[PDB]
């Protein structure tokens, strides 16, 4: 992701109340790592949010009124049809990927940052003056587990966040089979790591359980059909990463009213050369289940 | 449409060493007849050639065409596909090339290609050729007949067939349509299966294979490749796992028979619901133990 800018004091991003949109889907993982933070922030009312259309294009993600959705949204600001719109926008002779999140000024009308991992540690300082004393207190990233929180996510992020797609995306048997062994020896690894814990890193909410989390909670409802990661389910495969995903989800809102399982899976299972019928499996049953 | 039987005085004379069944191991109504042909002692009665699991642009495969471990050449026509048998016995043949056939070595034609009849021909027409404990088996006895015939009703419209309809559905309406009554079909058999061995008759009957043959299949194909998926038989139905689970680890007809590996390559390779051809390696294990 080639924007990797940052919000601060004198710089070409100024921290502000009602300047900085995030655009994003509710179907990807990456995006909703920055809905968590912003939600555990209490960012709502400093940040804005579209939501775009989870029916991914021939031209990338679509707004709500290209696509129609539930809960997808038009574009408030500039009749963007299409994510890829921002960045032309913002930048005529962009070559990267029209991806999300995006991280957008609204006053320069730039992409301030398209990097989740990035996006959600703005979060954690750049707006705090704008936040009560209990919301500005929270950072998922503090400087006594950095260095902890860093070697856990490397490894997450090859095996698990992109391991399901490698997976899921491969072309070959044998390519297949080189991402998803490596997906469930993490998994057995994190199973390990979270037995008798509720968290990852310092026995605390971090940045580290965010992003594992958006993965996990599209484990069992995408992942193990549509990208073939079924050597075992998490629910039934994997208790100790169960009860800590099911603790974050149904304790803590940020995790749940940002989890939309109908864009999740109505994205994952409309692309098209995995799945070429475009049917969307009713099951598994629950989503999630109860604690 | 072959739907002859085996019958002293008829057509085709009870005789070993004539008949010969062709058979895939992925296919879960041939599959009954590979079991049905051990539950009884057929093995050096009627023979058996296994075809290439790998489904072709000319239907199934003879293994020296598509090889594949466990797979066999045609022994006596040098047959290339499974339609050569039946272009062989009837050259103006236009129904389906299906497996499994019942096959007659003598006259060379198709006895019968439906499995739910085969089945019922092992129990009893072969049974002067076997000793006492094989020829007094009979998976269809007159006493159960009736209850068969009701749970067999639905259990093929809505679980044996089911799944496939659920599976090759081009659209969403048709895909709900089929996965909803083949769970709540599933829900139905946790109940009778609660505390039982068997469907009907606390005995082994034809109505246990003919949804063996389902089941054992499900979790290693069925929920991921059909999409048949709102939840699994080891998580989801313990009395019908348990019932699977005997089935399989107790009665080696039942687990003699079964090639995962030949299941998992014929469904995945099914290039109009799995363009990739990528056969997942889960779940593990194919069946859990007891
Ligand atoms: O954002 S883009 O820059 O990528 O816009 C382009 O759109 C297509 C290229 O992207 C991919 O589209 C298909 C599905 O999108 C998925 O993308 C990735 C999968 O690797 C998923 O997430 S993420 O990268 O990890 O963030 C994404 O998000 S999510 O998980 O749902 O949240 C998915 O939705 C995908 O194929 S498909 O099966 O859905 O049909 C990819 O195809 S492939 O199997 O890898 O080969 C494809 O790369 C391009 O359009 S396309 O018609 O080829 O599919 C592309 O258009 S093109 O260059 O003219 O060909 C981009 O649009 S454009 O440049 O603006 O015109
Ligand atoms: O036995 S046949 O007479 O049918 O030989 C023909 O082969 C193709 C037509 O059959 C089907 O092939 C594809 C897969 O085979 C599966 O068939 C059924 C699925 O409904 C499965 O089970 S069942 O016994 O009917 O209950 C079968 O068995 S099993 O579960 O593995 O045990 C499957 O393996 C199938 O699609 S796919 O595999 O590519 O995804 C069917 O296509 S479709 O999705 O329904 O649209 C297809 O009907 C034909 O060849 S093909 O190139 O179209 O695929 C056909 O050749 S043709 O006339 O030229 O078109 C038959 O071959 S031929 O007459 O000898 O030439």
């Amino acid at each position: 992701s080639t924007f990797r800018r940052f919000i601060e004091k004198g710089g070409e991003f100024e921290p502000e109340k009602g300047r900085y949109h995030l655009y994003v889907a509710y179907s990807s993982p990456w995006a909703t790592r920055t809905l968590i933070v912003r939600k555990i922030k209490g960012l709502e009312e400093i940040v804005g949010v579209t939501i775009v259309s989870p029916l991914f294009s021939a031209h990338g993600w679509p707004f709500g009124d290209v696509s129609p959705f539930p809960g997808a949204e038009a574009d408030p600001f500039y009749n963007a049809q299409y994510v890829r719109d921002l960045y032309l926008r913002a930048d005529p002779k962009y070559e990267g990927r029209f991806t999300v999140p995006v991280l957008w000024d609204k006053k320069t009308e730039t992409v301030v940052n398209n990097e989740s991992s990035e996006i959600i540690r703005i979060f954690n300082t750049a707006f705090n003056e704008f936040l009560p004393a209990d919301k500005a207190a929270i950072h998922l990233y503090p400087e006594a587990l950095k260095s902890e929180i860093d070697e856990i996510n490397e490894w997450v992020y090859d095996t698990v966040n992109n391991g399901v797609y490698k997976a899921g995306f491969a072309t070959t048997q044998q390519a297949y089979e080189a991402a998803v062994i490596p997906l469930f020896e993490s998994l057995d690894r994190l199973e390990k790591i979270l037995t008798g814990k509720d968290y990852l890193v310092g026995d605390q909410l971090t940045e580290a359980d965010v992003r594992l989390f958006v993965t996990i909670i599209r484990f069992d409802p995408a992942y193990v059909g549509h990208f073939k990661c079924n050597l075992r389910t998490i629910r039934d495969g994997y208790p100790a990463i169960h009860l800590w995903l099911r603790k974050l989800y149904w304790n803590n809102s940020a995790f749940s009213e940002t989890c939309k399982f109908d864009h999740i899976k109505a994205s994952y299972y409309a692309q098209k050369n995995v799945n070429p019928t475009l049917v969307v499996p009713l099951g598994p049953i629950p989503n999630i289940l109860p604690l």
